[PDB]
């Protein structure tokens, strides 16, 4: 059956190395080196506040910390407190459980305590309720620190939000660490999936990683293990159909090890993402047959993206200090590199103008997918009108405040032709103010999408975007790209009966026992598809593509060729209306 | 490891001298001199209410008061009460803890009690809740004073806000002291940082103070100590890389004392301000290479600032009464100096008109930084639309009321060209009324910024600001200031390979053991940069400055000179479109 483990070698949360060194410098040093705390007479406190996606290192870095320190040294004890679990309606009974737990935590000397659900442990301190909201918060203040020199004990905090509570709970000088979980995307995703998949006596192929790791976006350690279990059970029922209706119990052979990539892709048909349980995010790669239709400008988007903003990230200070320099006295040499790759910028924004039905609003999610690791959100007016409890301008100042409270991050607005007709001049001039409230010298991108083409626009954008390179206009694709797009189906006309299942028999499987345990017109069709379709829009090409898919689906079984051209050609004739 | 101290000689809150003498006159005299309280038969009560930034003398003046009186005389006892810590849902049980604490506080004769979180101790007294909100407030009234001659005991209050509660809690005659904490800016900042840094056996240099003290703005005693610890640990990992992965424990040498200014500036890269945890304040000094482009008028701003308002502050009455005068009977001589430096004023305001892209909205934060110690806020419509629970005009009358409840203080509005299109005539005529609701004879500054130049304006400002010196117009800078600005990079063309890291090798550091414990075209380029750039705007100069930074970044490694002029010159040619 099932079972939980108490040993973790960072094998389901693995990849947060700089976090690991940051916590190692907090928890290892005070009793590893007990001398330099008097050589300098130094304090440094301990305590980390987790925030980010839950289960992406919430329970997983809980096991990574208890397993980390248990694998670190002997002896050491560990404590798990998950929200309100020692409380009452009394103050003086709730708390007497709490500080009996505190005094026994102080009695056991090598000891850490996990505290999760810090909102449930201590909410915001308001006096418009009963005074236990002030009482347990103040008594946790004095009983964690302030009055209480805790000595050798370590207090761990975890939330989903870094600001779900009043900042008195983060007194600066006791809880000076806060860890954000960035949900690793591609490479530590491939690391975390391959450190999972080696727990099987069949080693997995490594062409499927980072193939499956780039398919899997928005997942924790546990649900990627759920992908492991669902592909596993797909191998189970796949290998054996006789898994049903057993009152007389059965026995098995132990040689039931067969693995498919079909198991994984059926798991992808049968999955659901964790972030996409309640969200809608445009995390959509560009369509692979549409790459003949948009790679040619997509390259210009990613190159001019790279030029108008470097996407350069921070290296590890471990290897940086593994390097050494000779000169260390020169703050002028410091302000040199502090000017380097920092003062090279000015106000990241970009605009897309082009016709409707011409590759719109898919390239947006595509260039969202062409690089990751950055923080990003968009001013979707669905996400702006989603609350009415406050003003929408209060929501504007809020969301501008949180994208201010990040890394160099990404801001997007779709459909600005329809937008600015949606909200009044309150929110308009609000936003135009908030455009200028921040500096040029920070790196926040401002992607902008319009479904209307150029030189016809209200000038609100124009005074905002008077740079000649702050915009790009779109054109029709070339005929060679067109015939590149219709190429594969133009040989799928010829490969019906046994290449495709239009004429492939599907046969039955027998049950196991599992014993008892007690050609020539192709070119006039070519001049029908080309040169009579005078460079139209790509959605119309999607119409035709769907239509011919219906044609070849209905005409899926045919031998003795050149008999199935009449259906598609008259469909083109009808399409020209 | 860590540890708290019980002795403070005003070494982390040091600088509030007049506050210290004010509290000394409250707490020392009643038992120092027990005779003059019958010579005059005088009351004077005791009790101070702290308000201001927390941890900037909240916990720090708590330790300064208990350490102050403990270092004052023997014997004396101290009590610490932090919000709701003796309460219940009963009235009669909550209170019986409270006045058992009161009677034991009266039993111990030399005794003071710290009371913090006065909102959590006693909220506003409303009868639209349960009556314990009236009960504990009324019983704290009668049990602190009113009915109870407290005798010899001292009651200390502390909040963040001076008006977080109904003013019945400040009965005039028991709590007649209230201390505001002004967050000392430059000189007591240098005093407070140097009284920290002498706690190390390496004495720090004193060119870095007040250099680092003028870099550090918006910090308490504790987080400046956190700057001490982070520069300390930066020296730790900086001196020693072998601080990792030790199950077999290690031992050290005690000679690990090396200090860098690099440690501090990396701490500045890795810091976060306390006031800037949720705020956005334009506390921004002018850019040092932009000083050739705005010092010439900046001097006029600070001089005419000084003339249109003296910034003269109050001296200490200690040294003032250390001086003596012969004549003390003359209230007419009193109203002389009461007319001196008080009646010399009229209605402080100032206006900035000038073109867009021409030094705007950076000089504002700069002259905010050119002097400090004054109280200041601005009517940012982000900060005006940030709440919708009340009317925005209610917010107007509120904020006018609190800037009325201050020192001679500072009021600013940015972007008045875009403003007055943001709010209706309700808030407009509201504000114009509140312009005239106060007198000429008080000293409140009214800085005003417009991005549009002169002689083109709607006259609402003109009837408000019909003084010929109430406004200043802006011009283009001179060519000598231009070539002064482009001067340093115009020698950074010549100093690539070893002055800059474009051709400097970065080498590796070995691990310690730490043993086991069980030229000629420069002038045509000069006539390309000057005299073909016909006195343009400074943001365009920022474009070019960024562009050439990219040029020299890409061309960073070059010997055998005069080969790298072609890239920048064609960048200028492309820029001229």
């Amino acid at each position: 059956p099932l079972g939980v483990d108490s040993s973790l070698s960072f094998e389901s949360v693995g990849g947060l190395d700089n976090y690991i060194n940051q916590l190692k410098e907090m928890v290892m040093l005070p009793l590893l080196y007990p001398e330099i705390f008097q050589r300098f007479n130094m304090q440094p406190p301990r305590g980390v506040l987790f925030h980010g996606p839950p289960g992406t290192g919430k329970t997983l870095m809980a096991r990574a910390l208890a397993a980390a320190c248990s694998s670190e040294n002997k002896k050491v004890s560990f404590y798990m407190r998950k929200g309100a679990d020692c409380l009452s309606k009394w103050v003086g009974e709730a708390e007497r459980q709490l500080r009996l737990l505190f005094e026994e935590a102080k009695s056991t000397q090598p000891s850490i305590i996990f505290f999760d659900e810090i909102d449930g442990l201590a909410p915001v301190r308001s006096s418009k309720q009963e005074q236990i909201h002030a009482s347990i918060v103040s008594t946790l203040l004095a009983l964690m620190d302030g009055m209480e020199s805790r000595g050798q004990v370590i207090i761990i905090g975890a939330t989903n939000r870094p600001d779900a509570v009043d900042p008195a709970l983060r007194r600066p000088g006791r809880f000076d660490r806060e860890f954000y979980f960035p949900l690793p995307d591609r490479d530590a995703r491939k690391k975390i999936i391959e450190i999972h998949t080696r727990n099987w006596d069949p080693p997995v192929p490594e062409w499927l990683c980072s193939m499956l790791a780039e398919k899997s976006k928005g997942y924790g350690g546990a649900d990627l293990r759920a992908l492991c279990t669902e592909a596993a059970l797909n191998s189970i029922k796949r290998t054996y159909p006789q898994l049903y209706r057993s009152t007389k119990r059965l026995q098995i052979d132990p040689k039931t090890i067969k693995v498919k990539v079909k198991d994984f892709v059926m798991s992808m048909k049968r999955m659901i993402p964790s972030s996409e349980r309640s969200s809608i995010s445009p995390s959509k790669p560009l369509s692979p047959e549409l790459k003949p239709l948009l790679n040619e400008a997509f390259q210009d988007i990613e190159k001019t993206l790279q030029k108008l903003m470097p996407v350069a990230s921070k290296l590890n200070p471990l290897e940086e200090v593994m390097y050494d320099d000779p000169k260390e006295n020169d703050f002028e040499y410091q302000q040199r590199l502090e000017t380097f790759e920092t003062l090279r910028i000015y106000k990241p924004r970009f605009l897309i103008c082009g016709r409707k039905g011409l590759g719109q609003t898919a390239l947006g999610p595509a260039i969202l997918q062409q690089y990751e690791g950055v923080h990003v959100q968009s001013f979707d007016m669905s996400t702006l009108l989603q609350d009415s409890t406050q003003s929408i301008e209060t929501s504007i100042i809020h969301l501008f405040l949180e994208v201010r409270r990040h890394t160099p991050s990404i801001i997007y607005i779709p459909d600005i032709d329809n937008w600015l007709n949606v909200l009044p001049l309150t929110a308009i001039t609000t936003f135009s103010s908030m455009l200028e409230r921040l500096d040029f010298s920070d790196q926040i991108l401002f992607l902008a999408l319009s479904s209307s083409p150029l030189s016809e626009l209200h000038p609100q954008l124009r005074e905002w975007f008077s740079s000649k390179q702050s915009v790009y206009s779109l054109q029709y694709p070339t005929r060679d790209s067109i015939i590149a797009f219709f190429q594969p189906i133009l040989e799928l006309i010829k490969a019906s009966p046994t290449e495709l299942p239009g004429g492939i028999p599907r046969k039955r499987r027998v049950l196991p026992e599992l014993p008892l345990a007690p050609e020539d017109r192709l070119t006039p069709l070519k001049q029908l598809l080309i040169d009579s379709t005078t460079g139209f829009t790509v959605d119309q090409l999607l119409h035709l593509h769907s239509f011919l898919y219906q044609i070849i689906w209905n005409t899926k079984s045919e031998w003795n060729r050149n008999s199935v051209v009449d259906e598609c050609e008259r469909a083109v004739k009808e399409f020209m209306i």
